[PDB]
């Protein structure tokens, strides 16, 4: 069957923890008061969850509050843990409390306020040291709850808020992510379609943190090429086969033999044969102002369909490409 994989990095920060860092289960939530919050207005609704800007009157400050759909009943401690366990980490979401609903009667998070732009219009006029700004921030929020033991689990743009008039980022909706356990075999079925790592769509369930780096990567190549989305497949099958006309398909082969995956048979009248691309072809005009050698060289060495190869946050931090941000 398949081979067993572990995370290079932060492989054992559960195993030294209490059981209650990461047993979510047995986690008792601490209760808030629903009457310190009013909503105001409707901002959106997912699949688990309504969200609503609202007014906290305790402190006349303004809030979000996620009334939670009855959801998968258990995804709730998970989410309020792993939130209590990242609270105050850089570019963390702030959970600034736990309230019951009085009509959903359903838990209600409550986070800081945000002031986001639209990402479509917001990446329309990013710069390029502006891009990787923002993709600095990214990763600070994204190491550090890989070095709490945690994977998101769900990067894409929509779940980056950025307040560009403060140039300020918050990593949000927690909702998928997980506690990484070496061994653990997780769910396959995670993340949105065009960011999810090979990984997931090759049905390889002992994956880890290196997902996010991936779809991180999806997110980069979307903003310095220009092109949304950069992978861009009709469903989870062709998602697989519009990687492989830019990574190829030996790779493809080298990454599923090395951990022993046989792919769907259902590949075998869609997938063909294509080399590798070299990625100056995704460069024009338009997009060329964004791109660098260390744009490229970034880029490569996240998008790897061997999760264990990819860049782990930390190393992306120290990769040339962010050579011109202030620290």
């Amino acid at each position: 069957g398949p081979v067993p994989s572990r995370a290079r990095v932060y492989t054992d920060v559960n195993t030294h923890r209490p059981r209650e860092y990461w047993d979510y289960e047995s986690h008792v939530v601490e209760w808030g008061n629903q009457d310190d919050y009013q909503l105001v207005r409707k901002l959106g609704r997912g699949k688990y969850s309504e969200v609503f800007e609202a007014i906290n009157i305790t402190n006349n400050e303004k809030v979000v509050v996620k009334i939670l759909k009855p959801v998968k009943k258990k995804k709730i401690k998970r989410e309020i843990k792993i939130l209590e366990n990242l609270r105050g980490g850089p570019n963390i979401i702030t959970l600034a409390d736990i309230v019951k609903d009085p009509v959903s009667r359903t838990p209600a998070l409550v986070f800081e306020h945000v002031n986001n732009t639209d990402f479509k219009q917001l990446y329309q006029t990013l710069t390029d040291y502006d891009i990787r700004f923002y993709m600095y921030e990214i990763l600070k929020a994204l190491d550090y709850a890989n070095s709490m033991g945690i994977m998101h689990r769900d990067v894409k743009p929509h779940n980056v808020m950025i307040d560009h008039e403060h140039r300020k980022l918050r990593l949000i909706d927690w909702g998928l992510a997980e506690f990484y356990h070496p061994g653990q075999e997780y769910n396959v079925r995670v993340a949105s379609r065009y960011f999810k790592g090979p990984e997931l769509l090759v049905d390889y369930q002992m994956y880890d943190y290196s997902l996010d780096m991936w779809s991180l990567g999806a997110m980069l190549a979307s903003m310095i090429f220009r092109k949304e989305p950069f992978f861009h497949g009709h469903d989870n099958y062709d998602q697989l086969v519009r990687i492989a006309k830019v990574l190829g398909t030996e790779d493809l082969y080298d990454y599923i033999d090395k951990y022993n995956i046989e792919l769907d048979p259902r590949f075998n009248d869609i997938l063909g044969r294509h080399s590798r691309k070299r990625w100056e072809r995704f460069v024009h005009s338009e997009n060329q102002h964004l791109v660098s050698p260390e744009a490229l060289d970034f880029l490569d060495k996240l998008l790897r369909y061997d999760h264990q190869s990819r860049l782990t946050a930390r190393e992306a931090m120290e990769h040339p490409y962010f050579y011109t941000v202030v620290k």
